[PDB]
């Protein structure tokens, strides 16, 4: 496609990176799709501005919006947040409650929601991954109450007894999970 309709090209990546996923140590090895992804969503964005002439959409291609290449580029590196919070943390063997297939920001409204309760959960403390909860959550626009709820049940199961005071104070912080909700949320 390189040779080219490269629309196959364009799209490879993202199912290519997780080709046969195992674990995070050997990641960083192919995890470069992102990267990838993110400059050639960019390069799309910028053509499609540098597509205000009389270029037409031709049957190499049609006309749509970029605004897909524009948030595709989001899609490989927004997620940084969230990933780090839980490589960082699984490097020195601190993060083993991940979700089985990881629902990655591509999934679902609450599977793409679930980055949310990794990231805060990934550091020593809610302290540690609050912000990257935020950013999975403001980028997944999804209701991370639910998420850290689900991440504060499992670490009750995990006996954080400490962590329960800051996760009370991350979610009704950072502007998620209401004044009130430390009832039936804590609960």
């Amino acid at each position: 496609q390189q040779f080219m309709d490269q629309v196959r090209a364009a799209m490879t990546c993202i199912r290519f990176f997780s080709h046969k996923a195992k674990s995070y140590t050997e990641l960083g090895e192919k995890l470069s799709w992102l990267l990838k992804a993110k400059d050639h969503l960019k390069i799309y964005l910028q053509e499609t501005s540098r597509s205000s002439g009389r270029k037409k959409t031709t049957f190499f291609r049609k006309k749509m919006t970029a605004a897909d290449v524009s948030r595709h580029m989001n899609t490989l590196q927004l997620q940084m947040e969230v990933t780090r919070f839980l490589h960082r943390c699984e490097s020195a063997g601190t993060s083993q409650i991940t979700t089985l297939p990881l629902p990655t920001l591509f999934g679902n409204n609450h599977m793409k929601m679930d980055v949310a309760c990794k990231v805060m959960l990934g550091g020593k403390n809610v302290e540690d991954g609050f912000g990257i909860a935020f950013r999975v959550l403001q980028d997944f626009q999804l209701d991370a109450a639910m998420t850290y709820c689900r991440a504060a049940r499992q670490l009750v199961e995990k006996e954080k007894y400490s962590e329960i005071q800051q996760l009370l104070k991350c979610v009704s912080e950072s502007g998620m999970a209401a004044k009130s909700d430390g009832d039936t949320i804590l609960l």
